[PDB]
């Protein structure tokens, strides 16, 4: 529980928190394109037809 | 400009940004969302066609 440890550990927080917010946008474009190859093949073996 | 009122400006920031978190979350799902319906439209003329 000291000045200098307690800052970095703030920040480091404060920095997780943003790496998280980051993390969960690369988590949800992920999804969504997962989504969108779900409907791209399906879509695609229909076109085939 | 007093403490308590910057402590609950500071607050109201957080919440902000917060909720502006949440506000982008359902907002990309309707951005996906609107290019789908835009999809949608598309595949509807084509099936009309």
């Amino acid at each position: 529980l000291t000045k200098e440890v307690l800052g970095q550990a703030l920040i480091s927080a404060k920095n997780y928190r943003d790496q998280l917010y980051s993390f969960k946008d690369l988590f949800q474009k992920c999804l969504f394109a997962r989504k969108r190859i779900e409907d791209l093949t399906h879509r695609l073996f229909e076109m085939e037809t």
